[PDB]
């Protein structure tokens, strides 16, 4: 989703990520990043469950985000770094135990910095907006 992280408001994030079409909220951690010919795989891990889906993950689980590595440049994913990722549940690829999503043009990926990292003045605004993001549908949820 090539909305600019400057752009979108917290309020943006609260009508966007409240869709019933938006099926999983998370922010999460990855670990792995395998580069093939066909397609990059991200071998990831979960940090919080904001909003849970029709896939029934725990904190801690690893799965697997698939991009095309024509993306690779574009997502600019870089290890062991948060990021907010959000979707539909039209990216379900494998079975329910071996279960592989996609990041699709629907797939918001933005950058989560760390705790250090909000100290920083650039960072303020991306910060508050995320912690309001995380206790308005940790603990409210989404009307409607």
């Amino acid at each position: 989703i090539q909305k600019s992280d400057d752009k979108v408001t917290l309020e943006e994030r609260l009508d966007k990520a409240c869709e019933p079409g938006v099926d999983y909220v998370y922010k999460t951690r990855l670990v792995k990043v395998q580069l093939s010919n066909d397609f990059d795989e991200y071998i990831m891990a979960i940090e919080q469950t904001i909003k849970s889906g029709s896939d029934e993950v725990q904190v801690g689980q690893q799965r697997t985000f698939i991009s095309p590595i024509k993306c690779r440049e574009a997502l600019k994913l870089e290890e062991k770094k948060h990021y907010l990722m959000w979707g539909l549940s039209s990216d379900f690829w494998g079975e329910k135990p071996n279960l592989s999503y996609i990041i699709g043009k629907d797939t918001w990926v933005e950058h989560w910095p760390e705790e250090d990292e909000c100290q920083d003045e650039e960072n303020q605004k991306q910060c508050q907006d995320l912690g309001a993001f995380t206790e308005s549908m940790v603990v409210f949820g989404c009307p409607n």
